[PDB]
């Protein structure tokens, strides 16, 4: 019934997520996203309420899927032989934070304070959930450019969250956090809150801080681009080498830098009209 329900379009793009396209629910002409993994390419696997054997993308999605948030929702799964199947919302018209980034260069303070809000949001949400990213990062963010909103993608690096230590990591490099490059351990919230500093600064600057493994132990910021006191000192407190010297979650919202955030539809107005 999967090739009944919708009509496929355009490949939007491939890689270790799998394949995803373009499609239509011919029910009510919603638009979704259809994306496809062999199951030979699946190395972690969980369990159902009824209780089958499925990807593990497919817990995390449904543990965080329900009610509304920033989180893109899974509306529906397939098995086939060979692939697994998923059936995800779609945004139209949309565009990536990386390709949105690439294109129009550094954000302004106000658009990046917006973004970074929302990214927060749903990042609190998917952590109440009991679900833990593991790659959040601007290619893992989509922007309904109509409505100013951002929804997080790809739970495919991600986990159950949990209290004791993760010593194994397929996220991003480049946002993985120095205790991870060192020792291969870390906790999930203040890797994430690491993870947080790469995407800020990349959001203000307009390219992420680190490159290479010694520089991302180093911890030293340089900013390219012209950026507030403010907003450098929350990048350089996300980015604290000790995973206890980085702010929790409430401790960034309640940064000064964070204050006066627009409204999701008043960022489109202006940002995005
Ligand atoms: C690197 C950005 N872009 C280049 C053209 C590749 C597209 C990757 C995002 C696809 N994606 C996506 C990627 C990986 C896991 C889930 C995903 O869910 C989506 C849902 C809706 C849409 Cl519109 C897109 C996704």
């Amino acid at each position: 019934p999967l090739e009944s329900q919708y009509q496929v379009g355009p490949l939007l793009g491939s890689g270790g997520f799998g394949s995803v396209y373009s499609g239509i629910r011919v029910s009510d002409n919603l638009p979704v996203a259809i994306k496809h993994v062999e199951k030979d390419r699946i190395s972690d696997w969980g369990e159902l309420p009824n209780g089958t054997r499925v990807p593990m993308e497919v817990v995390l999605l449904k543990k965080v899927s329900s009610g509304f948030s920033g989180v893109i929702r899974l509306l529906d799964w397939f098995e086939r032989p060979d692939s697994f199947v998923l059936i995800l919302e779609r945004p139209e018209p949309v565009q990536d934070l990386f390709d949105f980034i690439t294109e129009r260069g550094a954000l302004q303070e106000e658009l990046a304070r917006s973004f970074f809000w929302q990214v927060l949001e749903a990042v609190r949400h998917c952590h109440n959930c009991g679900v833990l990213h593991r790659d959040i990062k601007d290619e893992n963010i989509l922007i309904d450019l109509n409505r100013g909103e951002l929804k997080l993608i790809d739970f495919g690096s991600g986990a159950l969250l949990k209290d004791t230590v993760y010593t194994d990591f397929d996220g991003t490099r480049v946002y993985s956090p120095p205790e991870w490059i060192r020792y291969h351990r870390y906790h999930g919230r203040s890797a994430a809150v690491w993870s947080l500093g790469i995407l800020l600064y990349d959001m203000v600057c307009g390219d992420i801080p680190f490159e290479h493994d010694e520089e991302i132990i180093r911890g030293q910021v340089f900013f390219r681009q012209r950026v507030s006191s403010e907003c450098q000192h929350l990048i350089r407190w996300c980015l604290a080498l000790r995973p206890s010297d980085r702010p929790t979650f409430e401790e960034i919202q309640n940064h000064p830098w964070m204050q006066d955030v627009l409204l999701p539809q008043e960022t489109a107005e202006i940002h995005l009209h």
